């Protein structure tokens, strides 16, 4: 495991998201879900040219799966997943402007709910989770654990776990009051709302 420190840029925001009083968390499951979708776009196209970009997996999906006992929601995607050079450098880069551009929309007066029209929409996950686990598989390298509880640090390891073929997973430690996106009802709900026209099947486990 090695550990990374955020750009103060990002920091700032991850410390904004927790702290501000903001009651529509919900919106960190679309967000979730566009990112999941964006992936999944971009392997289908790379497919298109080579088809056997889809040799590690034919299937174009995304999963919801909670888990009231470890208090996690999981979002499962089999897009292009992320390198480990995407996960410390190239998603670095794209974090620090990203951030730059959504705090001065932020002053201006722009709300907190518009953070994917900044490319940091991820991010909207600490309106719910105290720590996040990113799983990923790119066809260009190993699985990886991306993780992070704030305070300023992530870590980045080989994982060991079930390996996934390709693909992202996002693993939500809830936030012990953020126990309503553990609920079908509630999940289900937000679906509905914000992500019904997605172009790939989303299916929402229970228990
Ligand atoms: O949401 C994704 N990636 C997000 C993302 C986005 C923007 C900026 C940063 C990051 C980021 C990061 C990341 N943020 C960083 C911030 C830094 F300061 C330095 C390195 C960083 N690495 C790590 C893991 C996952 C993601 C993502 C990508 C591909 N497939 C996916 N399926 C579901 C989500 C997902």
């Amino acid at each position: 495991m090695e550990t990374f420190a955020f750009q103060a840029e990002i920091a700032q925001l991850m410390s904004l998201i927790i702290n501000t009083f903001y009651s529509n968390k919900e919106i960190f499951l679309r967000e979730l879900i566009s990112n999941s979708s964006d992936a999944l776009d971009k392997i289908r196209y790379e497919s298109l040219t080579d088809p056997s970009k889809l040799d590690s997996g034919k299937e174009l999906h995304i999963n919801l799966i909670p888990n009231k006992q470890d208090r996690t929601l999981t979002i499962v995607d089999t897009g292009i997943g992320m390198t480990k050079a995407d996960l410390i450098n190239n998603l670095g880069t794209i974090a620090k402007s990203g951030t730059k551009a959504f705090m001065e929309a932020l002053q201006a007066g722009a709300d907190i709910s518009m953070i994917g029209q900044f490319g940091v929409g991820f991010y909207s996950a600490y309106l719910v989770a105290e720590k996040v686990t990113v799983i990923t598989k790119h066809n260009d390298d190993e699985q990886y654990a991306w993780e992070s509880s704030a305070g300023g640090s992530f870590t980045v390891r080989t994982d060991t776990g079930e390996p996934m073929g390709r693909g992202t997973k996002v693993i939500l430690h809830l936030k012990e009051d953020q126990t309503e996106y553990l609920e079908e009802r509630r999940i289900k709900e937000i679906v509905k709302k914000h992500s019904q026209f997605i172009g790939y099947p989303i299916t929402l486990f229970v228990e």
